[PDB]
């Protein structure tokens, strides 16, 4: 599943949205200690935080939290993957694990 594109509001209204990441990923999202999450939440405008209610050691997998306005719970959205992409294949150029399709 990939398509599926909409929001609507009447100039700025407030969003609430949240994204689910791997603690492997995370760690390339959030940063060392922030660090990384401190400059996507002011590059996007979009208010980032993980989540709470769990022990949030290293159970599995962990969650984070978007708020703002449609401009930025969408923008700050995007950014956030850009450093879940990042250390999903970070990780592969240092296991390869018979694979990695670099021809082009």
């Amino acid at each position: 599943g990939s398509s599926g594109s909409s929001g609507i509001l009447t100039e700025n209204t407030p969003v609430f949205e949240q994204l689910s990441v791997p603690q492997r990923s995370v760690g390339r999202i959030i940063g060392r200690g922030g660090e990384t999450i401190r400059s996507i939440c002011k590059a996007s405008g979009a208010k980032i935080t993980c989540d709470k209610e769990s022990e949030g050691t290293l159970l599995l997998s962990r969650l984070i939290k978007i708020s703002g306005t449609q401009k930025e719970v969408a923008a700050a959205k995007h950014l956030i993957l850009e450093k879940v992409s990042e250390d999903e294949e970070l990780r592969k150029r240092i296991a390869h694990s018979a694979s990695g399709p670099s021809s082009g």
